[PDB]
């Protein structure tokens, strides 16, 4: 799999068009990497059934859109104002840095 700071591209359908995952971060506020980490994930839904995700990882960029540096309510909306599938890049948050 990737390996701890390493960017990989996963799609994931955001199911029924709505997606209602969890963030925290953003704002390169306290969080590690600065970046929005996944702070909850909803069971039974895309996220956590399909296994791109999980809690710890962070979010680098969505739809393209560089994420870093917008804020967790930012975060969710862009999330939101995606396609069907939303293809976004993670990077492990394992890495305690
Ligand atoms: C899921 C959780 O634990 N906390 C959470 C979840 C969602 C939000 N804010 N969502 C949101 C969605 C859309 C927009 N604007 C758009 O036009 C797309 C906004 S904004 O306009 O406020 O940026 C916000 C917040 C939180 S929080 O943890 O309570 O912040």
């Amino acid at each position: 799999g990737p390996k701890p700071g390493d960017i990989f591209e996963v799609e994931l359908a955001k199911n029924d068009n709505s997606l209602g995952i969890c963030v925290t971060g953003g704002v390169n506020t306290s969080v590690r990497h600065g970046g929005i980490y996944v702070k909850a994930v909803i069971p039974q839904g895309a996220a956590e059934s399909d296994g791109r995700i999980h809690k710890g990882d962070r979010v680098l960029a969505v739809n393209g859109v560089s994420l870093e540096g917008a804020t967790h309510k930012q975060a969710v909306c862009t999330l939101r104002n995606t396609g069907q599938v939303v293809h976004l890049l993670l990077e492990k948050g394992q890495s305690p840095t």
